[PDB]
C-alpha cells in the first residue's frame, strides 16, 4: 500500500530521508496528499516558498503578475526526488491570462560570475517544460512558432497537436511519461507530441529554440545532455506570477 | 463604443480627470483623435509643448536639428494614463537623416541638486525607448553595438532583428506589448525582440548599457525597477530634434 521514496531538503544536497507515500494497484505513487509539502521544496531552497499555498485539496500559487519576475517569496516548486524513467499524471487549472508549466528531468544548477560569486540558473535551462497556459488569453500563444508556445507544448520546440486544452478556469489533465530516453506529452487524454532524448533530432529542435547553442551556450550544454550525467531529475511547477492550481498529482515509476 | 480613460495634468499629479475614447470590437482604445491633444501633455509639462503639433491627421514634432537640446519650446510628449499590461500599435515617418523614440512605462522623475532645488530627469532615464531612427542616413545606426540603435531597436539594449524598417518618409508600423513583465517590440507587422522585465537577464542588459550601474546610478535605479512600485507608466514619444510624424495611436489594456 505505500513505498519508501526518498528526497532532498535544499539545494543540491543528497536524498538522505524518505516519505512513506501510497501506491496503487498499478504503481501510481500519490506525490502530493493535499494536506502537506512533505518532500516538495522551492528551486534551489530549503523551504516551500509561502506564495505556494494548500487550498481545496491543491497546490496552488498565488501569484502578483510579474511573469518571470519571481518576486515576493516565490520561486519554481519541486518535488524533491530525481525520477529517470517516469510516467507523472496531474490535474492542472490555470487563471485568465495565465501561464505556469510543468517541468521534468530538472537539475538545481548555479554558475560562477566574474568575481566567483553563485549564481542560480533557471529551472528551465535544464529542464523540458510541459507549457501551462490560457491559449486564448496569454501573449504567448501567438508567439514563437507552429503555436509550439501552447499549453501542452514542449516549450519552443513541439507543439501539442491536437491543441485539446479545456479554457481558462477549468482542470485540464496532464501526463509526462520519460521511458529510457521517450517522451510523451498528453492532455486531456490524449497523446499531443512524442519526442526522444539525446539525438540528433533532440539537439536539432534545441538548435531551432530559445536554448540554441548560440544564443544561450550554458542551456544548450544542460538540455543537450538532458538530465545530466545519471539522466535523471526532478519535475515541478513554474511561478510565472500567475494563479495556477495543481492536483492529483501522482508518478509511476517505470523500471 | 466608447469607454473612460482617466489623465493626469500635470506634474506627478493624480489622474482625477477622465475621457471618453473610441474602443473597437478588438478592445484597442484610440488614444489620439487626429484633432487634438486631449490627455497629452509634455513630459514633466502642464501642456504641450508648442513645437508638437496636429498635421493631417498626425500629431507632428518640429525639430530645429539640435538632437537632445530640446531647445525652444520642445519636450517629450506623453499620454498622461499610466498603462501597465497593453499593447500600443502606432504608425510613424521620420524624416530624411532623423531620430525620435517611443518611450513606454515611463516615470516623471525628478532629482535634488546640491541646494536641494529640483532637476527634472530626462524621460528615457525611467523609460524603456523603442528606437525610431532613418537606418540609413542617421549616424546612431552605426553606433553602439550589433545595431542596438537602429529603428524599433530596444536602444542600446537589444537590436531589432529582422532590421525591415521602410525608408525615410515611407510609414512604419510600432508594436508595442507589455503582458505582466514579457516586452515584445513589432515592427511592420514582425515580432523583432522579445525580453522580459525585472529579471537577471534584464538587470545584465542594463548593466551592458549606457545606464549601468557604474556609468548611470539613478537610471540603473530606475529601469531595473522598471515602472516603479506598481509596473506601470507612460507611453509618449521622444524630441530628438527632428521632424516626426506619428498616427493611428491605439492601446488595448490586455488584462
Ligand atoms: O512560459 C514561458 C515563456 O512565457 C517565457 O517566460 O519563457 C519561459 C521559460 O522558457 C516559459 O516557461
Ligand atoms: O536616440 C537616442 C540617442 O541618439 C541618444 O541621444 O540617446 C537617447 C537616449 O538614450 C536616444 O533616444
Ligand atoms: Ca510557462
Ligand atoms: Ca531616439
Amino acid at each position: 500500500n505505500e513505498v519508501a521514496v526518498s528526497y532532498s531538503k535544499s539545494l543540491k544536497a543528497a536524498e538522505m530521508d524518505s516519505l512513506q507515500l501510497p501506491v496503487d494497484a498499478d504503481g501510481y505513487i500519490t506525490i502530493f496528499d493535499g494536506k502537506t509539502f512533505n518532500g516538495w521544496r522551492g528551486y534551489g531552497k530549503d523551504r516551500v516558498p509561502s506564495k505556494w499555498t494548500i487550498e481545496d485539496g491543491c497546490i496552488k500559487f498565488n501569484g502578483s503578475g510579474g511573469g518571470e519576475a519571481q518576486d515576493g517569496d516565490g520561486g519554481d516548486l519541486i518535488f524533491a526526488h530525481k525520477f529517470k524513467n517516469f510516467e507523472l499524471e496531474m490535474e492542472w487549472k490555470v487563471s485568465k491570462g495565465g501561464n505556469s508549466g510543468i517541468f521534468y528531468l530538472a537539475q538545481e544548477v548555479t554558475s560562477k560570475d566574474k568575481d566567483g560569486n553563485d549564481v542560480l540558473e533557471p529551472i528551465y535551462i535544464s529542464a523540458p517544460e510541459y507549457q501551462v497556459l490560457d491559449n486564448d488569453n496569454h501573449p504567448d500563444a501567438k508567439l514563437g512558432k507552429d503555436n509550439n508556445r501552447q499549453s501542452a507544448s514542449l516549450y519552443d520546440m513541439i507543439p501539442a497537436v491536437p491543441q485539446n486544452a479545456k479554457p481558462f478556469g477549468e482542470w485540464n489533465k496532464a501526463k509526462i511519461m520519460v521511458y529510457k530516453g521517450t517522451v510523451v506529452h498528453g492532455q486531456n487524454d490524449e497523446n499531443v507530441l512524442e519526442y526522444h532524448l539525446w539525438t540528433k533530432q533532440w539537439t536539432d529542435l534545441l538548435q531551432a529554440s530559445k536554448f540554441s547553442q548560440d544564443k544561450w551556450p550554458l542551456a544548450f550544454e544542460l538540455l543537450n545532455n538532458c538530465g545530466g550525467e545519471n539522466h535523471e531529475g526532478f519535475i515541478g511547477m513554474q511561478d510565472h506570477g500567475d494563479d495556477v492550481w495543481f492536483r492529483n498529482i501522482r508518478v509511476k515509476v517505470l523500471d
